[PDB]
């Protein structure tokens, strides 16, 4: 029964998550609008099977030590810096995030920013609020006909490309593991070739690439956007080439050092520069991304709890195995002790239970084995109890 | 010979204009990068047949009085407030502008601004430059799935609609003289219906529509963009509903009162408000629009000078008449004296010249007649000289 | 009153025409599902002001001689070969057709045929009906990636291009009066260049271009489609190059000689050839084109009857003149007698009526003058009666 | 060394396959343009590691018995009816086909056929070749504005939908495991709802659904296309409803009984019916699909031979396991003897070799295990030799 699985959701996680749990039979859901202090968290997590958090709840070894029943963590966000990932792994707890939910929010932002930057709209508006009047066409340009260079052509890169094309831009990309043409979108032979031949360069590197040398290769009057990785651009070098008037503008969402909360001062050498849009790491922060995150992370948690899939876990060996309509399914998390597979297989033989399929994956800390078997009822319970006792076992359970 | 037609171009008009004149046989082109003072202008215009200006050159009756040979004025811009239009008309001088060149520049701006406003990017960037850090999804939204309401569905309106659709917006329009559906773009039954059901309203009224009453009909959290007419919105009422937090943001390119140059202070009650983009009437100001203006206005001037077409003139009866490969073509500008048509026809009979087609259009000040006739050589010269002498005649010439 | 204007519609003209007349105030509509014989036609047309026909009704001088009141003919079809156009003109009767209604029907047909031809579907289906089984990929190809060459880039040509692009074709065009690029659609420098570099050539020449020499310039394995003009291709030469296997297929909707009705034998040297689609001049024949024709031709007839516009008439000088909300509007059709303009102007002066605008156009048979004037009531009636009496006058009327 | 792997390619497999093998280091390629007889096949396959065939080569148990070294079969085609799939499986030989290569060829065909059918082009062309002339708009329609109902919304279904939308059709789909909306493409609630509300129904069921009852639910004048599964439509019932004139046409590529080659008579009750396109199972038969098949199937074969992946094999447990840059990778195919996993694990322990990951999948005939291990050199050779000797082993090898 899934109504016995205690789901605890913190920090005002979207209602799309609560609904997804319910429709999956996970009706035992405690949903809070706030973060908890260490003490309330220790109390509340004490009986939790599944916890969902956002950016404020800190999940450390000390918390896991109190979490007697916890099987999985959902980070209802892109990042996972609030969870001790290795501590969770060593306790056989996968942590899931929402890596693709933000895609559309980042892509729209890039496209809007390309227009604002090529038109110099931000300095014009700052000036207008102050009483200035900068009515002039010089240095102001249409995006139609211009070349966008995209560095990293994954999910976001290609959505950015799609939208840029509908705006009449010529789109090129550089990506170390793709050279295919996509309709009118062509690969550049190299990063440098892309930099030299683009009017706007937007960084979309998958989770310094752009040094002063790279910036000086860009066309005079060109623009840089980085809404992807905070350590990818030398921002001191960017400030210099902007002040020289080599580059005409930039938009930057991510920084080498970002405030540890909205209640501490932000500093960057781009501050005070003309035609620079600075955004507080909000590329993925929309109401609609929050909704998609609620669904994405809950889907992962439901699938983990039902059938032990860990594909997409950020801290765990990635295992997926087609479920079967008969027999029983087991998972076993262990230390990587030599010969533990033998012990596991031996337990199954001993109980006359045949394994129909299995998937083992391992990393430096744990091995994770999921198995489909033909045992049923009490014979399966007995194999479970015995595999739990093999030395090096971290946890094991029966699955649907 | 067209190389005898003195073309004078002022204020750094795009080189696309100079080239268009040349390729048309108009090789006699004086091109200046600057505006002229009253005195230099009087001197330089004294022998000009065609003058092209931008925003700084003032063309008044006093100037036309000095312009012995002037047949046409090109305003290499959207507006025409620098030319005394009626004074030009009364002297039989059409003035041509570039009414459609700006279209793409306005449409791109609207689309970029919709994204910046729905995401609250401008206040976030102002805050970031000052050291603030506003990392939050609340009130921040994707444009995909949202409804854009377009008021005025002409050239710009429909381009705005095209681009908004490619960004996944649902697009509706209100226009008093169109109710047709265009693919997925549907008409609203009324202005109020459009206002009530849009997330963003963008004004594109062809050359106050939005009062406090209209603003209060808009959805709480909605956005207004006006990049079209400066007197269409009550900006004091807009400031109020923004401060109340009824509307979440606005972008405004045009104002009831705008500085008489970049060297005088701009004032608006929107100044200092959060999530308001203020732009100094630059909706049409791009390098690419300047290029298109150079071509558009030169095409009009060339066609006027060659065959007397005045369709598109902003101050003149609109006449167009298919040219014929034989005989002679005449134009005659006159005061609207009763019976002047009789006198004109009588002159033609007297010289045994038959009119094959003609188009007369008139307004409060002038009549403009273009005629195709079968006269040739000296017989045509004689009809010209005589029609020039009819009382009330302002000017007449032979055409190609 | 428009309910006094007798509209007679023949041959089952779409109901969209009847509705358009009604909504325009033209309520006096006799609508028949059939063609009439000479005798019934003479009787029925005797009091008709406006007649609409399709392909079977023959309108000759003899019929017009019986048509005491007829002002206009609507050919509710693309062609106009059933009307004596010159006879109508000489009686001051414009004839209007539906030149653009067919556009979409032709464009869809071309695109479907390109696929059938490149895949050799028609010979495969003929073979399958007869019990043959030609399962083979040889000579069978996808249209994606292929080059369509379009000869004549007007209305149909560009719609054909749009659709072909959505199917992943590269589209080029040759047109003697256009060299502009449209997005990804590029002009060829010449007809021969287009022929040599296309996989499929489709003819869309506006109302022999393709000789054996042209066919032999096409790529081996290429395809020709002619759904435009019946005399544009040497079909005997096409049959030869098809039998040689130089061209791989063709689709042809139009022929140098076509049966004078569906009740007479059709002959062409393409008959019996493999991978040739022969269609009986149905490129424009759809239920939806019939509907659009009903609207298009009725719009022309309504506008002619209301305000005398003849733009789009196939047999008449093309005149359009903006209507004014005051005074009176006149039209006058005449023989081209020298000095008739003088007589007309003199009549107007005599009655102290001032002409505010006018448009005269003429051809070899008639002059057509439309005039806006400031007369009202009985003064206008008197000018009408007198201009009707000027020698050479064919007809005249007051307009709205 | 891969140049030691004997690749034998038969029946004129596209050159894209030969190139893909070469670039992968598989240089030992014998490529024939023809099928082989039993005797030549037995000889040629005797030393083959990998064989590629098309539709004529028959691979039976008798052939496999002669194939001492064969590890994999490539069916360079969609179907696999020429290979004894179970016989191959029992010998531990996966068979790979090209399930997605045909997608574009099927989608284009459907779209062309929709146009031909709605326009009744095929009967018109049959008639024209015979001298008939059927110039008429009745029953002839544009596809723009019409509803396409798609049954099965997988790969082909959605490409069909994309293309149909670009042609201005409204597209709906019924699929038992999808209810999501895709842009403007909406799911129907049921098969019957889709049938009742479509103008054209196209079947794209993944590898009788449409009975007389279903056909009679379709709109009078509607069209059916089946280019997917040969047993999905009652063709006798289709012939009846066509003859009654309930349905206006059909296109059918696949039949309950199809000739065993191009040299035997084809029979179907649709033969001789008007507006029925019959195609000899060529929906996937293009030159471009043949090229894509060459690449697709070779990619599968290369990946199987290098790292033992069997995802996409049509006759084999589906196994994929991320490769590691160190240690050794093993595969083992066996009979499903209880306790064989224990024996395998025991062999590895005995040689002190640790397994880092593994994936077992099984079906009714075989178990297939792929393993990543930390053995190297001679220790790995010794484990290989010993696991080959476990009773029930079909084959085992080392991998890259």
């Amino acid at each position: 029964s899934r109504d016995r699985i205690n789901v605890l959701l913190l920090e005002g996680i979207s209602q799309t998550a609560v609904e997804y749990f319910k429709s999956s039979g996970y009706t035992n859901v405690t949903h809070l609008p706030k973060a908890l202090d260490k003490a309330d968290l220790i109390k509340a997590i004490s009986s939790a099977h599944i916890i969902g958090i956002r950016s404020r709840t800190q999940l450390t070894e000390e918390i896991f030590a109190a979490a007697n029943r916890l099987i999985a963590v959902g980070c209802f966000s892109v990042g996972t810096n609030q969870v001790e990932l290795k501590a969770a792994r060593k306790r056989g707890i996968p942590v899931f995030n929402a890596p693709f939910s933000n895609t559309r929010s980042v892509a729209e932002l890039v496209i809007g920013e390309i227009i604002m930057l090529m038109r110099r709209i931000f300095p014009r508006s700052v000036s207008a609020h102050a009483g200035g009047w900068e009515k002039t066409a010089i240095g102001s340009r249409e995006v139609r006909g211009k070349t966008l260079g995209i560095v990293g052509y994954g999910n976001i890169g290609s959505q950015v490309g799609n939208l840029a094309e509908s705006l009449g831009m010529t789109v090129r990309y550089y990506d170390t593991s793709d050279k295919l043409q996509y309709g009118n979108v062509k690969p550049a032979a190299s990063l440098d070739e892309l930099l030299k031949t683009s009017d706007v360069v937007s960084l979309h590197v998958p989770s310094k690439l752009i040094t002063e040398a790279k910036l000086r290769k860009m066309k005079k009057g060109a623009f840089l956007i980085n809404n992807a990785r905070g350590s990818d651009v030398d921002l001191e070098a960017l400030a210099k080439v902007l002040q020289e008037g080599h580059l005409a503008g930039a938009a930057i969402d991510v920084f080498p050092v970002e405030p540890a909360s909205n209640g501490e001062r932000f500093s960057t050498p781009l501050q005070g520069l003309e035609n620079v849009i600075l955004t507080p790491h909000i590329g993925g922060s929309t109401e609609e991304a929050q909704e998609r995150i609620g669904t994405e992370v809950t889907r992962k948690l439901v699938e983990y709890s039902d059938v032990g899939s860990t594909v997409g876990a950020v801290n765990f060996p990635q295992v997926q195995l087609p479920p079967r309509p008969t027999g029983t399914r087991f998972m076993h998390v262990h230390e990587n002790r030599p010969g533990i597979l033998n012990s596991l297989m031996n337990v199954f033989s001993h109980h006359h239970i045949n394994i129909a399929s299995q998937f083992l994956q391992t990393d430096g800390e744990v091995g994770y084995l999921v198995m489909e078997a033909d045992g049923v009822g009490e014979a399966s319970d007995a194999v479970l109890q015995e595999i739990r006792e093999i030395p090096g076992t971290i946890r094991a359970r029966l699955l649907y």
